[PDB]
């Protein structure tokens, strides 16, 4: 029993009641999975495994959720549960490596008690040494824990983590795990948010990757489905894979930013007011706007500080003594010198001693003990600079944000929106809402951004917006509603860069990443075609810095080029490796100070993606020096010293 789509097939085993995915490869095909088993229900501890094959029905040629296809329909029966299971996979005619899944259990007689179903797992065909995985949940560790991680089948240790998405993890319902020969993503098909788990799990000699979703009680004689996902076989790395699960989102109408709507100024490069910590003032970022200006500064963010309260977001009289006339002042002389200005918050913070909970607790999260529910950070607990959450349901919440977006814009003069240091979204018991149950204040948190969002938009097309759920991959239901992506308080050049293109993948090649500036990394931030920002106040030898490399990015501008993100595969190629094509030339950028993945010794630099007849200049255009002087596009391989990086151009020679 076989289905084929668009480089992919997938093959049912009756008598094992295994899927074995392949891809495509030239005209023959590599097996990505290990025959692995059908997802199955847990009940008492332990997943059901006494399922036996019912029938396999195979539809050459069909319609399904990503339209014209194939599907493969396995029913299955359980005689110690009374449970039927119909396993649905689609296959895509034009939809490279994407497979569609659901799943509905049926229960005889007896009501069956489900803790948890495991939807589909993949084991990884052919690895040897290691497996790189993509890692999208929101459970943390906050910061310090990279989205990318090495499952190394040599050392002792045994990889294996959730990914979670629920009330205290908001973050991206996918995971990719690969190898040299490429790889196999899974992801929740939903267009909203629900609580969903994509395990990444090292094996006996390689690793699993799954998807899953809470359990219910599914009454005698009923037929629930239980939950739906894509995955996706790829070559190369988690970029292919994540490329796949956008292409995937778009049948199910999660559609991010097309390139000609995303403004100009998302775009800029932009110097945000961490120069003095808490203590800026009005005057200190005017009087830095001059040599901002000059150095090709064309942003401006005023970050956390500015206000009193969460929730009221109202002007702090300490830093602005005359009111919205100072917030003005502000905003003009930074439009004076040619910029735009974006205002910090935290959307879904209502406060604590706002005037906001004071006046209007029923706009709140009730937890179920009654009171008002905190923010969670990652994996849960909370921290004293987050406030009560706002219930996306209630429309006095939504009401708030929309009037701070009304005001910051008419009444202060801003641009745009930096929201952050916000995660996921508590269960609401209040009945007031009216929930159709607790969970539906986590699925509606997006809401917040969208209708937010809207109202900015509704101002100015060209507004500006970001959120980071600093520390954690973003929440992927606010991402269609952004203008910018911050790699989110990465703490290293390794978590920069290899979410750069994570976030490339899932948003286009062409929308708009910055590498955020909690380290100064500048050539981190060119190299992979981000938009390069700072925050503190410089002085000597680090503003000649910043100066040197706001000149570069404004000078080759590759934040505003075409990532290209399938050429090379990180953990694979020699070198960690990224791509940029602008105004029709190749930019690289290869680097060794990465320690997640640097090479032993001085492998020579493979140019991939030139044009086989022609030859080429390649010159390192930070020093302004030919690093090779002429080299064939099918054949180009060249050695340089280089101790961190290495950022050229191949210069096609005439
Ligand atoms: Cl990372
Ligand atoms: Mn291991
Ligand atoms: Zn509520």
């Amino acid at each position: 029993y076989a289905i084929a789509g668009n480089g992919v097939r997938v093959t049912y085993d009756a008598d094992g009641q295994t899927i074995t995915l392949y891809r495509t490869e030239g005209s023959g095909l590599i097996q990505m999975s290990k025959p692995s088993p059908l997802g199955g229900p847990v009940i008492g501890g332990q997943e059901v495994q006494d399922f036996s094959h019912i029938s396999c029905d195979v539809e050459q040629s069909t319609s399904g959720v990503m339209g014209s296809g194939q599907r493969m329909t396995i029913t299955s029966q359980s005689m110690s549960t009374g449970l039927i299971r119909t396993y649905v996979l689609e296959t895509s005619d034009i939809e490279e490596g994407v497979v569609y899944t659901a799943t509905s259990y049926e229960a005889g007689a007896s009501d069956v008690e489900v803790s948890w179903f495991i939807g589909s797992v993949y084991e990884l065909y052919g690895a040897e040494d290691r497996i790189w995985s993509y890692n999208g949940g929101g459970e943390g560790p906050m910061h310090y824990y990279d989205t990318l991680q090495k499952i190394d089948l040599t050392d002792s240790g045994k990889f294996s983590r959730e990914n979670k998405q629920d009330d205290t993890a908001a973050s991206i319902p996918v995971s990719d795990i690969y190898i040299a020969d490429g790889g196999i993503t899974v992801g929740d098909a939903s267009a909203t948010r629900r609580e969903v788990h994509t395990p990444v799990q090292e094996t006996s000699d390689s690793a699993q990757v799954s998807i899953g979703w809470p359990g219910k009680v599914i009454a005698a004689g009923s037929v629930i489905e239980i939950g739906e996902s894509f995955a996706v076989v790829h070559p190369g790395d988690y970029y292919n894979g994540l490329r796949g699960y956008k292409n995937a989102m778009d049948h199910l109408g999660v559609i991010m930013p097309a390139p000609g709507d995303i403004p100009d100024s998302s775009y800029d490069l932009r110097w945000e007011s961490w120069g003095w910590g808490f203590n800026w003032t009005i005057d200190l970022i005017i009087g830095k706007l001059d040599e901002l200006q000059a150095a090709g500064v064309k942003q401006i963010t005023l970050d956390d500080g500015w206000y009193t309260n969460a929730g009221d977001w109202a002007l702090n009289p300490e830093k602005f003594p005359n009111g919205a006339s100072d917030a003005l002042r502000l905003t003009d002389a930074i439009h004076e010198h040619g910029m735009t200005a974006l205002l910090w918050w935290r959307p879904c913070d209502g406060g604590i001693d706002s005037i906001l909970y004071q006046q209007h607790p029923e706009y709140f999260v009730m937890d179920a003990d009654g009171r008002p529910a905190r923010l969670p950070t990652p994996g849960g607990g909370t921290n004293p600079s987050l406030g009560y959450a706002l219930c996306p349901m209630a429309d006095g919440a939504i009401a708030s944000q929309v009037d701070f977006v009304n005001r910051a814009m008419n009444d202060w003069g801003f641009d745009g929106f930096k929201g952050a240091y916000v995660w996921s979204m508590p269960e609401c018991y209040n009945p007031a809402h009216n929930h159709a149950s607790p969970e539906e204040s986590t699925e509606k948190q997006s809401e917040i951004y969208r209708v937010s969002y809207e109202a900015m938009v509704a101002n100015d097309p060209n507004v500006f917006n970001l959120l980071c759920n600093c520390g954690t991959p973003q929440d992927y239901y606010s991402l269609p509603y952004m203008t910018q992506i911050a790699t989110a308080d990465p703490t290293s050049v390794d978590q920069t860069r290899r979410r750069v293109k994570a976030y490339k993948a899932l948003m286009g090649d062409y929308f708009p990443v910055t590498a955020d500036h909690n380290n100064i990394w500048y050539p981190s931030a060119v190299g992979t075609g981000s938009v390069l920002i700072e925050k503190r106040d410089l002085s000597g030898t680090a503003k000649e810095e910043y100066e040197k490399w706001l000149g570069i990015a404004d000078t080759v501008q590759l934040q505003k080029g075409r990532f290209i993100g399938d050429l090379y595969s990180y953990g694979f190629d020699p070198y960690e490796t990224y791509v940029v094509a602008a105004d029709g030339v190749m930019y690289y950028a290869f680097y060794k100070d990465g320690s997640k993945y640097s090479p032993t010794g001085y492998p020579d630099i493979e140019l991939k993606g030139l044009d086989p007849n022609k030859m080429y200049r390649i010159v390192d255009y930070v020093n302004d020096r030919v690093v090779a002087t002429n080299l064939m596009g099918d054949n180009a391989v060249f050695n340089t010293r280089f101790s961190d990086y290495l950022l050229v151009k191949a210069v096609e020679i005439s």
